[PDB]
Parts: structure tokens; C-alpha cells; sequence
């Protein structure tokens, strides 16, 4: 009854993390005799949902999916009591009903802004995105008890959304009253490089005196004059447990107990810390 | 029919099949297809494995990055076949299948012409694996352009289009010639080896240096000298493949078809 496929819904095949998810989730699937059908959602409710469909139609047997929709959103409730895998991946759903596999926020956030703190800075940003949110606020309090015995004043930034040009429009505003900040802490890696647009379009560079610390990395940053500090996924490893969970979600008589799964990130050092 | 369209390429992670499979999944699902993704990591018998695969799965066409030859008995099977096998990059039989590939040739002429404008005493092509197709149509390119111009370039040619190796022969290069103020690169993983030396030499580029390089990125916006650099470009790419797929099931002519890159000015030119 099984047509040895899994579908995999996440916004695009253009975000260094979801790509790289992606690579490694089409390996350990194919090793496994399983074809992944991919289906890109654009990170919108609507379209997310009409992907889900079309998979459903093509008779997957399973679904891995990073939602832009709230954990306990009806649509997925459907599937809350039901034999059908769904799996979640990065983004999480309802912890009662289903598995996911997602980062460790709050321990993250705290140990990037831990290294940070180390760098002598009279202004510090902090750059954020969409304050209300469950993960926003888990960074936004991680980075709070690395600082909690720092005297420094951080301001706070909060973009509407986790977007490069938003990012740029609210850092630039930002600067019309503000310094240019000595530490920076953006917490994805669309907004670092909203901030790094200005920088460059003002400057023609970035300062030596900034250190970057942002979740997201890429090892191009090895290259950057000031210090760079960066946390990333354990891509390989966050594939290898979501194929088996959903692997085991078809293979055993219970599926795994639902609840989250949170795996650290890595952090590297990168920019001028790359030739210490 | 299934509506399906095979893609088998090396792997999810160079930046240039990322681009065209994120183009080629949004435009097939535009129209109704969903394209299976099979990736081969450049091995001969995993390339073979996957495509068996999806003919199992009644996939309605294939799209494929070969690792094979020309001249490999493989594809031959399909030869004469009303089943369509598109190939992306590297270039199947041209008297059986079209081929949708890079003008390495004249992208390199261009990007070779605009950097032979820049005052550069010293001049250095770097390279790798220089008796492959890509690395013989890149040099011919650069060659043309610089066929008048009274410089004598210097020829630098490593054992793999890898960032250690390059760093490497450009650190022994540097014990007997001077940095130069023109720098070619065919590859922008053998630009990043020149600038790991450079960078921990002297912990930052030369203000006197132009670099041209394949392989655009973001990263060069932030290099404080100027930098030319060619891209694909990934959309148009991926609109031909699937029109070629799509006219084969709904017939194009085989032989190669060729898209030119992009040119960027990067580093300083952006100001």
C-alpha cells in the first residue's frame, strides 16, 4: 500500500538552511528507498496548504513540513488522531499531537549572546522580527540572561517580519538617531543582511570596531574584516532524526510520543575570528 | 502519464543547482507538475541507479546533470526513444538529445574584457584541471580577449577547483612573482583560496587589485577593491529546461543550447 514516497512542504529552495535541510533530507531518504517529493510553499498560509493537497493526491506517504501557520492551526488538526505522518520540521506544531524537530532557542540565543558580551561595545542592537511570537520572545530571552549582569543599555529593534528589506528600512531609520553600533545581534539571517545592505550603501564597508554575532551562517562570513559570530543548524543530524521519526511513525505499532525535539545549533566563528 | 518530471543532478548544496532546482519546482508546480528530485553526488553508478528509479516511478521525462560521457552506452538506450531526456550543464549526445549549457566561452571573453580595461602590471589567470572542457573554453575565452593587449599573463593552473589547493599553489606562486593587480578566476572557490592567503598575510586585500571571477556572490559586494564577477542566469535557465521537457511530451531539435551569464561590478565598482 506504500508508494515509497515522502513529501517534504517548506517555503523555498533559495535559504541556505532550507536547502542544505533539504540536500541531506533527499540523501538519507533515497538511501532508504524512499523518493522525496518536494513542494515549496513561499512560506504562505494558502499556498502551504494547497501543497499539502496536491500531496495528499499524489498518495505520499508521509509529510515533513516547516509551517508558517500557528502550531495548533486547525488544518494540521485534522491529522491530530490519524495514522498519516505528519512531521514537523523547524517550525513547530501542536507538541500534544505531533513531532517535531526544531532548534533549541532559547539555549542558543543565550549562548550566542554569552560570546557577544565578550566584545567591548558602547552600542549595542539588538535586531529582531515579529515580537509576539513564541520563538521571538524564547531569543529575545536567552539573549536577556546572557546580559543580565551587564551594565550596557541595548536597544531593541523589532522588524515586522523576518525580511531583508524590512530589516534595511527599519535599520536605516534607526540610524537617523542612533549611532552605528560597535555589537550587533540579529536573530535570522535575512535581517543581518538588511543591516549589512545599509552598512554598505552608507560606507562602502563595514567597521573593523563591530562584532556580528546572528543565527544563520555562511561560511562566506569567513571572509568579513570584523568579528562574526554565527549559530547554524546540525542540518545532516536534524534530517537524519526527522526521516526517522517519520520512518518510525509508519513502520511501528505507536508512533513516536508527540512533543518536541529541540537540537542545539553550532556556533562559528567567523570574519576575523577565522584567522586568530 | 503522471505528471512528473525527473531531475537528477549532483546534490542540493552548490549554489548553481539550488538556484535552477528552486526555479525549475516553482514553474513546474505552475503548471501542474511535480518534479522528483534524484541526486547523484556525481557517481557514475548512483547517476544510473536514479534514474532506473524514477522510470519506475513513470516519471513522464527526465532532466539530468550527466557525470557519464558523450559517448557512454547509457543514454543511447534513449537514443530514438519518444521519451524525453533533457540534459543541464553537461551536454548528452548533440545528434539525440538537446542539452541546455553554458556559453563558458564567450561568458569568460566578456568577463576577461572588461577586467583587461583595469592598469595591471602583473597579471594572473588562475585555474584548475586544465584539459577539461569547462577549463579549455574558459582559458580560449580570456585568451581571445587578451589577444592584442601587450601583457604578458601569467598562467596558474591547480590540481581541483578546490579553495585548499588554490591557496596553496598561490602561496608557492607568491615566493617567486609579485601579488598581481589583475587577477582572473575561473572558479570562485580558487578565489577564495587566493584570499585566504592574502587575507593571512596581510590580513587584508591589495587597494590595487581588480578580480574577475565566475561564481557571483554576495560576498563580493564587501571586498574593498573592484571585482567583476558572471552569474547564470538560474530563472531563464530553468523556463528553457522545462520548455524543452514540455514541447518533447506536447519536438525540439537535439544539439547544444547555450544561455549566457551576467556580468556584476562588485566590490568598489558598486560605488
Amino acid at each position: 500500500g506504500r508508494t515509497r514516497s515522502i513529501g517534504l512542504v517548506i517555503p523555498d529552495l533559495e535559504n541556505t538552511s532550507y536547502t542544505r535541510i533539504a540536500n541531506y533530507l533527499e540523501r538519507q531518504a533515497r538511501q532508504r528507498g524512499y523518493q522525496l517529493l518536494i513542494a515549496c510553499s513561499e512560506d504562505q498560509p494558502d499556498n502551504e496548504m494547497r501543497c499539502i493537497e496536491h500531496l495528499l493526491q499524489r498518495q505520499v506517504d508521509a509529510i515533513i513540513v516547516s509551517t508558517s501557520l500557528p502550531p495548533e492551526h486547525p488544518f494540521y488538526q485534522r491529522w491530530a488522531n490519524d495514522p498519516f505522518p505528519i512531521v514537523a520540521l523547524d517550525r513547530a506544531l501542536d507538541r500534544e499531537h505531533f513531532t517535531s524537530v526544531v532548534g533549541a532557542d532559547q539555549d542558543d540565543a543565550e549562548m550566542l549572546a554569552e560570546e557577544l558580551r565578550k566584545f567591548p561595545a558602547e552600542t549595542v542592537l539588538y535586531l529582531g522580527a515579529l515580537p509576539e511570537l513564541s520563538v521571538s520572545f524564547l531569543r529575545e530571552q536567552g539573549f536577556r540572561t546572557a546580559w543580565k549582569d551587564d551594565p550596557r543599555e541595548v536597544h531593541f529593534l523589532y522588524a515586522n517580519s523576518y525580511e531583508r528589506e524590512a530589516a534595511a528600512q527599519l535599520f536605516e531609520k534607526w540610524l537617523e538617531t542612533h549611532p552605528m553600533p560597535q555589537a550587533l545581534f540579529t536573530t535570522s539571517f535575512a535581517l543581518l543582511q538588511g543591516v549589512m545592505d545599509v552598512t554598505l550603501r552608507r560606507d562602502g564597508k563595514l567597521p573593523s570596531d563591530l562584532a556580528i554575532a546572528t543565527f544563520g551562517d555562511n561560511e562566506l562570513l569567513d571572509f568579513l574584516q570584523c568579528p562574526v559570530l554565527a549559530v547554524a543548524q546540525r542540518h545532516r543530524d536534524v534530517a537524519e532524526r526527522v526521516l526517522e521519526i517519520v520512518l518510525a511513525s509508519l513502520d511501528e505499532p505507536r508512533k513516536p510520543k508527540p512533543g518536541l525535539t529541540r537540537i542545539k545549533r553550532n556556533l562559528y566563528r567567523r570574519g576575523v575570528l577565522s584567522r586568530s
